[PDB]
């Protein structure tokens, strides 16, 4: 078995392996990545995704979010209080203020301390989720507005025609903005380009021992976890790599930089943190593979969740027992 220990593997791809994106995910699956829940992919030294970041201030963040915590350092909730609208250039002045930049620091591990001691004392201000792209059209490799869609996937796969759309999404973060333990909607891929700025560290749980995770934060949020069967799905709850490993949770960590991308995997759970102003866009994808997580993939019902549009038609084909409840959820 490929990469046993569930190690976080860092791919190197050349330029004519950079062609073909299924073909590439399924190389890196053949060498054990998958079982990390996280990769790296650098993009080869010819590539770029645009050719400058000169002309983005102008971008709307429509609802800029407050990220508000309770709990203690290593074990806290996040709620999510709705700001005023700000453009990116507007924003990206905010995130350097002496208020909200990113503190003196000697190295990724000391800004990793202070993160955990200190986060809780704050309240950053994400730009989170805004429909769009930075890939310039004419990148015709590994551009996220371009890729197969999860409606083409299920059709290929399973032979069912469904209705709905597969759009990137933009995320401009500060220092301490914060992504809440979770795996993805229907336990899909992600992919994830850091297009400028600071750095993003992750924590990820390797698939094979998500249940680990689950079990810990049922312990650790018992209200929520009364509330929701599948309260993770809510996406607020954060966990230290201190307590996750008193508690013996298998985990990895690293760092991912400017013009570098992660793939999630499914079933994957991951958090995180921005160090400083910077921006990234994400997109969920699917493969062959992913059909039997698909199938299998919690649902919160309890009308926390919330989700878009084309999620409704996973949830009809891939658990009818499930799709009344769920829907209901949704209304
Ligand atoms: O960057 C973020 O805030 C969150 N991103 C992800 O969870 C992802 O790409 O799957
Ligand atoms: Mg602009
Ligand atoms: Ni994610
Ligand atoms: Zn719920």
């Amino acid at each position: 078995a490929q990469n046993p220990n569930c190690n976080i593997m860092i791919f190197h791809p050349t330029k004519e392996e950079f062609n073909d994106f299924d073909k590439y995910i399924a190389y890196m699956e053949s060498q054990g990545a998958h079982r990390a829940g996280l990769a790296k992919i650098i993009p080869p030294k010819e590539w770029k995704a645009r050719e400058t970041y000169d002309n983005i201030s102008e971008i709307l963040i429509a609802t800029p979010l407050q990220q508000v915590a309770s709990g203690r350092a290593g074990v806290f909730t996040q709620y999510h209080k709705k700001k005023k609208a700000m453009t990116v250039g507007e924003y990206r002045h905010l995130a350097n203020s002496k208020k909200y930049q990113t503190p003196p620091h000697q190295n990724f591990e000391d800004l990793e301390r202070k993160y955990w001691k200190n986060r809780i004392y704050n309240s950053p201000i994400y730009g989170a989720d805004i429909s769009g792209s930075l890939f310039d059209e004419n990148t015709k490799q590994w551009n996220l507005g371009h890729l197969g869609t999860i409606q083409d996937l299920l059709e290929k796969e399973c032979g069912v025609v469904i209705e709905g759309v597969n759009t990137p999404y933009l995320y401009f973060g500060m220092w301490k903005t914060t992504f809440a333990w979770h795996t993805e909607d229907m336990d899909l891929y992600s992919i994830n380009y850091l297009h400028l700025g600071e750095p993003k560290t992750w924590y990820v749980v390797p698939p094979e021992h998500g249940q680990r995770l689950e079990r810990l934060a049922r312990e650790l949020f018992p209200g929520s976890s009364r509330g929701c069967g599948a309260f993770l799905r809510h996406k607020v709850a954060l966990i230290s790599p201190t307590v996750l490993k008193e508690n013996g949770i298998p985990f990895n960590r690293i760092t991912q930089e400017a013009g570098e991308f992660m793939v999630t995997f499914p079933y994957g759970y991951h958090a995180g943190f921005n160090h400083g102003f910077n921006c990234a866009e994400a997109i969920n994808f699917a493969t062959p593979r992913w059909i039997d997580y698909g199938k299998m993939a919690s649902q919160c019902s309890c009308g926390e969740a919330r989700v878009t549009f084309s999620m409704d038609a996973f949830v009809r084909i891939l658990q009818p027992e499930r799709y009344d409840l769920w829907k209901r959820g949704q209304d």
